[PDB]
Formats: structure tokens, sequence, C-alpha cells
């Protein structure tokens, strides 16, 4: 699946891996993820973020 970088940052959300400890399971596409979800690191928007 893909991966989307912060660009404030630099985390990497992998879709494959999820973000389980802020709710989101493995396997959850980006642009399934909740409006006010927000990187785990910087704290900033998904508007932010750019796919690899
Ligand atoms: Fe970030």
């Amino acid at each position: 699946m893909a991966k989307w970088v912060c660009k404030i940052c630099g985390y990497i959300y992998d879709e494959d891996a999820g973000d389980p400890d802020n709710g989101i399971s493995p396997g959850t596409k980006f642009e399934e993820l909740p409006d006010d979800w927000v990187c785990p690191i910087c704290g900033a928007p998904k508007s932010e973020f750019e796919k690899l």
C-alpha cells in the first residue's frame, strides 16, 4: 500500500502500518483517515501530507 510524508516533520504514514496508538488499524488508506486525524509527531493536519 501507499506511503505519505508529513511535509513538516518527515514522519511517514504507511498505510500498511496504520497508526494503532491513535485509533487507526493497519491497512487504513490515507483518504480513509478521519478529517481530524493529525501527524502523530508534529500535529500537522492532513493537508500537509504528500503521497510518495
Ligand atoms: Fe509531522
